């Protein structure tokens, strides 16, 4: 009873280090790092069992059912996502806030956040989130707009502390033009701001789904072929470039295009603030699993997909999304790209409809409405995967144990302490410092041992889950490491395959500014934004 | 095309000239609008011998869609005609002139400020992309860029039918030569330039061009 | 007390993190991190007044005075170089064992590394050290060569924990052909060695010197001349092509070539396993300097050719291997040390004196009438003394000038990846509690209006505690130095002051890098018997 907790036994893993040692915690904090510590001295010992401590995963780009449903109705709210995350290892999610446009003047913007951090405040929550920004509608022409914009993103962070802004290249309704995209990197440099893209050319892929459609190829398969990886690649160029004229920050999200990855190696390695997301989906999955008939996973171990229900037409849809998962052979490229330094983090993209209702607003089956003149065209159908709880131990066993990452420490760094730091979540969130970190922590179940765990998984189920989507799309794959415990904020959340609702109190996160997305103060021309 | 062939018909013609037609107004949805716009090149090229086609991606109402440019490569590629760009990212143009005019920095200089040689490069790098989905042979019109010539030189060396057009002005003279005081021209021998005639303010409108010469 | 040592009011900066934290440490090791630490706990308190507090760093890339003279006469000993290197900050330097041909067997690279850890026992060490072995003389053929050259390097490892191997594409009787280097690699890969080479075309070296002699172009400004940085380019590439047909991890010395930056840079993006060194001077300093914010101002360095335009031989002065590169090159430098290019960064130390003019460990040793020697570049011995100054300049002109991102940068390029890269991690590199020797730095606070009288504000030869007569940073303004250095728990340096009662260091045995594990790829279908 100094000390409310004390795990023993451990291996400690941080973004730059991998040791033996024990950690104390006390009042929600890491308090102390020391060789051995005596048990007698905590409320509560864990015995690791030279397992792996980690901190708790960060996921930056989760999607929640928020009040203006942008992305129509999604299964998991809040409590939903958050109790997923948990039982993932997963101890922060950053999640997206609509910009409201029937809000008008200084505080538009702030209003739009608060309209999520009141639905959200009624729940309960597992573990702490964050809120993004989403921007699709900027005032013109760009000068006598910037007043207002810059008056308004100073207001959602200082009232909210929303500290980053998303935009979009792609679907209608989101998609803005590069004058458009250049007025708000005009704003976001100037208030330090995390700039995030998602980088498709929305004309192509609007050419190319009628060209398709016209021929009647709107099979959930041909969703890949309407945006093949050369799209991703040229808007992401384009990003580039503006971003250098606007001398930005910027932030690719769910990158799985190796076009892409390439500009965006070059771009890191002229010196640019370019950083970058992707995605296990992106790693372990080839488009062949949208139809039926080593490096990632084997795609015949998965269950209820078009390879064990031919019959089924629709059922591709389970894994449809956006960036679509790539055709084979672009998978090596991600891995790669995780190991090389072009990508910062690592994040799920989480979005859940359901596949085995097929009633509701937030069904896949939503694709068919006879009525609306809907009729299961890819088009129609709901763009996301589920991957909250999965993101980290895929990543521990396909990353770490089957040698597609390089250790331990390049795990942690792109999963947990580079979120946290791209996204102003640091020195809080991230890492294990003592008197200055969340005790977020995840203890894994040791790797060499020949001990038996009749709580730990062999297999990825839809009830390991803890989610309120009915599928998931690793179903039936074999899993070599889950967390053991989930520790949030000093509390264990989940252990053994529980989840613990009494501890759960998790809150809305004010970020700050990131250190990573200051500018670099390099410009193409003699031109400098008037406040320089 | 009949416009142009009959105005010139009643001129002395000292030799031969033919005609670009330059496209502008393209009808949308893509689909609905093909047999037309096929119909209607196929029509150009049989009465008048036209089989080159011009677009423009920069200026106020000439600028297009790429979705609309992917709509006549469709045609043009069907048609076997000769596809031409005026490759430069209009939307960054328009928006950094307006930033340049807020500043007050509108000396003809400022035309080349307002569109760095990266803006041209972007705009080429994706009209490769926009023909290269579409497998049609594409030109570059007027190229002055580095980094537009790096993307094309990378296309042709893949095998793609890119194709690219300079300018001797790109070649022998640079931005210098639009304000008051190597392999191409000494500039201190151009006569009636800001540098012999530094007084007259607007005497750097003799070199403004589209895209910019550019810098030394 | 139960702790030795307590450090607080500091701020603590690894290679990913940077936070206000307290230090415990005891019997030669860190303890303990916590937010606050009784101070009656500790036998001694430090108030660290704000400042950073880094790990010490880890110079895996200096010469010292060895028995074989390899390097000809060098006036620092291994207590010289490490009372310099803790005067500096570093607290682990790596140097040199030269093999000795004059051995035969098995035991042959062993007893090369025999010679200098005795030779150096006798020495009072301000630090720890650990050596590299350097092999010029591969057997022939191939099949022999590399199968007696495994049971040898098991020797090395065995009987020393030398576990890195350096080579040389160039300098006539060190340059080894690409056939004995893949010998060599054939062995090294076997035995999880570090595999470290100098890339610079050889043959193209002597050539040019020869053909700039033949026009009496002789003066120290030649030196660049003869050896342009598409040299050090083509041989880097080599190297990489001759390390992945080996699977091979490779590390390059002293890269200071874009052409190799650029080279190096495309297999990491492949992921391959090739590694890069850089230095300070490569950064820092142009080829200007050798005749008459990114970069030193060259105009405010001290005893230079500038300052002393009637001294001709001042050039040599700035004379090394590969050379300082003309102006315009630095910034390549800095952008791949924050683009991941260079993995860590070294001095190549190496200290000939320049004041005295007669002895064997002379610059002017160029000057040798009745040898044939006549002060021509090809005779002036190569090196600067960097030991000392390597740490502060990347402070300075690094984090505090904004060349590098952050501190963590820092961290990671000059104390954790040397010793993960040569198998001294955990022990050294880090602050990890109950593993990490005590090897700390502490530094001055940056935005304090607090004066400190022992606080340098230029560098001088008399701050760098070595036995040269010289340093090439000579006169320029620097922003912060260590006020403490601390070694194995032990304040070893304490403003301006070497404490030489706490100078303990001793021979460090290493480990095998877990960074030199091989990839397992190959370009055909040909793999090593005892694969
Ligand atoms: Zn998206
Ligand atoms: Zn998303
Ligand atoms: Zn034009
Ligand atoms: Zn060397
Ligand atoms: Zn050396």
């Amino acid at each position: 009873p100094i000390y409310d907790l004390i795990i023993k036994n451990g291996i400690i893993c941080t973004a730059s280090d991998i040791y033996a040692a024990e950690i104390a915690v006390n009042n929600g904090k890491v308090q102390l790092i020391a060789a051995s510590i005596d048990p007698s001295l905590g409320s509560e010992v864990i015995d690791a069992e030279g397992a792996f401590i980690t901190p708790g995963g960060i996921d930056a780009h989760v999607h929640v059912d928020e009040p203006l449903k942008l992305l129509g109705d999604v299964v998991d709210t809040m409590e939903h996502a958050t109790r997923s995350a948990v039982a993932g290892g997963t101890t922060t999610v950053v999640a997206f806030s609509t910009q409201d446009v029937s809000k008008k003047g200084p505080s538009a913007l702030a209003e739009s956040v608060k309209l999520d951090v009141d639905e959200y405040s009624e729940q309960t929550l597992y573990c702490d989130y964050g809120l993004h920004l989403i921007l699709f509608q900027i005032e013109k022409p760009s000068v006598e707009a910037r007043e207002l914009l810059d008056v308004q993103l100073q207001a959602a962070y200082n009232d909210y502390g929303v500290s980053s802004v998303k935009m979009f290249m792609t679907y209608p309704g989101l998609q803005i033009s590069d004058y458009d995209i250049m007025s708000a990197m005009y704003a976001t440099r100037k208030n330090g701001f995390t700039t995030m893209l998602h980088a498709e050319n929305g004309d192509m892929v609007k050419w190319m789904i009628e060209a398709l459609e016209e021929q009647g190829l709107t099979d959930a398969y041909y969703h890949g072929v309407s945006r093949p990886s050369i799209v991703e690649g040229e808007a992401t160029n384009r990003a580039i470039t503006l971003a250098t004229t606007m001398d930005t920050p910027i932030l690719f999200v769910h990158v799985s295009s190796p076009q892409a990855a390439e500009v965006i190696k070059q771009a890191q390695t002229k010196g640019l603030k370019v950083y970058a997301e992707t995605c296990p989906q992106y790693a372990l999955l080839s488009d062949a699993i949208t139809r039926c008939h080593g490096v990632g996973i084997d795609l015949s171990s998965i269950s209820e997909s078009p390879f064990t229900n031919p019959d089924d037409r629709f059922i591709g849809s389970k894994y449809i999304c956006s960036p679509p998962i790539r055709p084979e052979g672009t998978q090596k490229s991600i891995w790669k790209g995780m190991n090389n330094g072009t990508f910062t983090i690592v994040g799920s993209d989480h979005c859940s409809y359901n596949y085995y209702e097929k009633t509701s607003t937030a069904s896949k089956h939503r694709a068919f409405d006879p009525e609306n003149n809907k009729n299961g065209e890819f088009r129609y159908i709901p763009n996301g995967l589920p991957g909250v709880c999965t993101r980290m131990p895929l990543l521990y066993d396909y990353g770490y144990l089957r040698g597609n990452l390089t250790s331990m420490m390049k795990l942690v760094e792109i999963q947990c302490t580079n979120p946290a730091k791209v996204y102003g979540m640091y020195p809080q969130k991230g890492s294990i410092l003592p008197g200055v970190s969340d005790a977020d922590l995840v203890i894994w179940y040791p790797d060499d041992s020949k001990k038996e765990y009749n709580s730990k998984p062999k297999l990825i189920t839809n009830k390991l889950m803890e989610h309120n989507c009915d599928y998931t799309p690793f179903e039936g794959i074999e899993i070599k490491n889950w967390p053991r415990y989930t520790i949030v904020k000093g509390k264990i959340v989940y252990k053994e395959g529980e989840i613990l609702k009494e501890n759960a109190d998790g809150k809305y996160l004010k970020r700050g500014k990131s250190f990573m997305c200051t500018p670099k103060n390099e410009w193409v021309t003699e031109w400098r934004p008037k406040y320089e």
